[PDB]
């Protein structure tokens, strides 16, 4: 395995890999890390042939109890199961009008200052509506993309790197302390700060910074939070549980 | 797989299986659900020839960063990793004077009106003394029991059932709402209450009670909580994430 590896470069023909979304005022990181990683892997596994943005909106709103409580939180491995059974329709970002169900919850500022309204944290979960927006070419049922398999990856550094390196970014989760909120650059090691619970992400690579090993991670807090929306978190120490809750899956291709 | 299965009935020569512990005023769920299931599995693996209580004190104090943060919470899969790498010693309950390092934190009342002192928030992780209790036959080192492998079990009802049936109890985890705390009997389905966090537990069976499928689970809040320290929780719909974070492991021979 390589000492450093970036999925964005390994499959540069696959643009979802490089994309930072914004979940909005809805705690649906669980839904975002999955559909981000599923998009990436539908592109990787058809070798470029198929490139969709999988709908964050379909997952979030139509999964139900097996996934969690929507905007209030949920479970990654419930998401990848849903994909495998009921599939996910396409849906681009808010107001993109791309795909069946683009996301209906607007961008907002996530522990940063900018032009977008502050995020407000409390946000209703949209009802499940099994219908593509007006204009879309196909019907909801037709637009479903399916998972062939889902699985957890064991807490093994070398096993996590081999899975990404072979098959694409993963969804993971980690415990979020308050000192993470203000990450700008470099490798995140939790030091000060209290605990704000566990949070799901997409892991898309690894590398070495000043000797400190790290994981290259996409947050779903828009591109103005952190390092253009990405963060590096310390690798090899189960640091804040980052090597504990890896889930992934192979598309029905 | 049978309609129902109890690890206690199946490996009745192994008494740790039926045993309930008390973690005291220390959020070390992660440690208990581990060392309970390893105890069972050492006993099951050896056909009962080896019957020890794996020390919750050793794992809690000596694991370090990879397991999380001691009495403030931690990660199950780091526990089982450490077990395969460093091993874990014998240690009975508080004042048991059984084994190398019994537990040094005393029993207390977890959300129930009994006679032990109420439990005193969370505590402070002890230091790691790599020395057994004065009076113990063997050295710390000579007292280590090693895991051969540790691994995550995927979010699959049938998979999780087959693992328990073939290898014995597993550690799991789930989100806790306020309405859990006053469980007495029957099958717990979350209907109301505030979140409190995900907490680690040991799963040791399943069955059906009045139409509803469940998991037989052991809490580490002593025997005056719940149904003799035990509870049942809805099975088959990833309820409070119960099927999402399953870890386990094989004892070294």
């Amino acid at each position: 395995l390589p000492e450093s590896f970036d999925a964005r470069e390994q499959w540069s023909n696959c643009p979802t890999i490089a994309q930072i979304r914004d979940q909005g005022s809805c705690g649906s990181c669980w839904a975002f890390g999955a559909v981000e990683a599923m998009s990436d892997r539908i592109c990787i596994h058809t070798n470029g042939r198929v490139n969709v943005e999988v709908s964050a909106e379909d997952l979030l709103t139509c999964c139900g109890i097996q996934c969690g409580d929507g905007c209030n939180g949920g479970y990654p491995s419930g998401a990848w199961n849903f994909w495998t059974r009921k599939g996910l329709v396409s849906g681009g970002v808010y107001n993109s009008h791309i795909g069946c169900l683009p996301y209906t919850i607007p961008p907002c500022e996530h522990h940063v200052n900018g032009a977008r309204p502050p995020c407000t944290g409390e946000g209703d979960t949209p009802k499940c509506n099994k219908m593509c927006e007006a204009g879309y070419s196909t019907s909801y049922k037709e637009d479903k993309h399916y998972g062939y398999t889902s699985y957890s990856v064991s807490d093994s550094e070398k096993e996590i790197m081999a899975e990404i390196y072979k098959n694409g970014p993963v969804e993971g989760a980690f415990t979020v302390f308050s000192d993470f909120l203000t990450y700008k650059s470099g490798v995140y090691k939790h030091e000060a700060g209290d605990v704000m619970g566990g949070h799901a992400i997409r892991i898309l690579g690894w590398g070495i910074e000043n000797g400190v090993p790290y994981w290259l991670v996409a947050n779903s807090w828009n591109a103005d939070w952190g390092d253009n929306g990405f963060f590096k978190i310390l690798r090899g120490e189960n640091h804040c549980g980052i090597e504990s809750e890896i889930v992934a899956g192979i598309p029905r291709t």
